[PDB]
Formats: C-alpha cells, structure tokens, sequence
C-alpha cells in the first residue's frame, strides 16, 4: 500500500505556471526552515530549486511518468527528466 511521503520519494510536482515537474521529497536539515502543516520540501530536478508543497500537488513518479514524462521546452525540464531517471538521489548542490 502507499504510505505518507518520505525523503527520497520520487514525484511529479505541480506549481502554478509550470507543467507537472520531476522532483523528489527532500529531508529538512536541523534548525532549517520547516514546512507549513502538511507540506513537504520538494526538490525540483533540472532547476535544482526547492519549494514547500502539499500532497494534492504530488504525483508518484512511476504511476504518472507516461502522462507527465514527455520532453518540453521549459528551462531545465529535460535535464530534470534525465536526473529523475538516471541519478535521482544524487547531491545537486
């Protein structure tokens, strides 16, 4: 069965103004800013930016890649597709 999101989970994450975007659930460093209730730190592949999003905007990757995994013209998107496929757990900092 599915569980609550945890660090390392791979998703497509939806933000306003962007296509559903390859991403992963990150962990929260000690003393770093914590998310709002029921939100998670989402690291976006390709752009390497992080935002706080809730589960309504998070689509498990395996289930959703046929729909959301096609290349596009957005800055960083195709690199993000490559990173989630080839080295999703790497350090990109």
């Amino acid at each position: 069965m599915p569980h609550a999101f945890k660090p390392g989970d791979l998703v497509f994450a939806k933000m306003k103004g962007y296509p559903h975007w390859p991403a992963r659930i990150d962990d929260i460093a000690d003393g770093a800013v914590k998310p709002p209730p029921n939100k998670y730190p989402i690291f976006f592949f390709g752009t390497h930016e992080t935002a706080f999003l809730g589960p309504k905007d998070l689509f498990p990757y395996d289930k959703s890649k046929d729909k959301y995994g096609k290349p596009n013209k957005r800055k960083g998107f195709n690199e993000g597709l490559w990173e989630i496929q080839n080295n999703p757990h790497a350090s990109y900092s």
